[PDB]
């Protein structure tokens, strides 16, 4: 049975998820396609591992849910350059994700829950 807090960021993720139909962030970028990535990148993320971590109830807060998505859009923005596909929808992402996870928002929510 899902806990209060799987049910509100499996929520956000899938929300989330639909801001990338091309599945560009579904699941971890390598250096196998991304000459240097290990090396630039020092704590990688992805939708799949954040999933994960929602799955296992590992999560803590809704903060560390948005840090992660906050790690996961900066990765993409240092990795690639400004000129890039990724950079740019990590951009759109990250402002979008930041708008649908605000204080006010989220508070609207946990009033409805129980
Ligand atoms: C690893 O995530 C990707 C997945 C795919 C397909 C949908 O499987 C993909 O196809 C063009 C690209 C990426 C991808 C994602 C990223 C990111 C987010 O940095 N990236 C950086 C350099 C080269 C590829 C990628």
């Amino acid at each position: 049975e899902s806990t209060p807090i799987q049910q509100l960021l499996e929520h956000f993720l899938r929300q989330l998820q639909r801001k990338d139909p091309h599945g560009f962030f579904a699941f971890p970028v390598t250096d196998a396609i991304a000459p240097g990535y290990s090396m630039i990148i020092k704590h990688p993320m992805d939708f799949g591992t954040m999933k994960d971590k929602i799955v296992a109830n590992e999560y803590k807060s809704v903060t560390e849910f948005k840090a992660d998505f906050k790690l996961m859009c900066d990765n993409a923005m240092t990795y690639n350059r400004p000129d890039t596909v990724y950079y740019k929808l990590a951009k759109k992402i990250l402002h979008a994700g930041f708008k649908m996870m605000s204080k006010e928002r989220l508070l609207a929510l946990k009033r409805s829950m129980s």
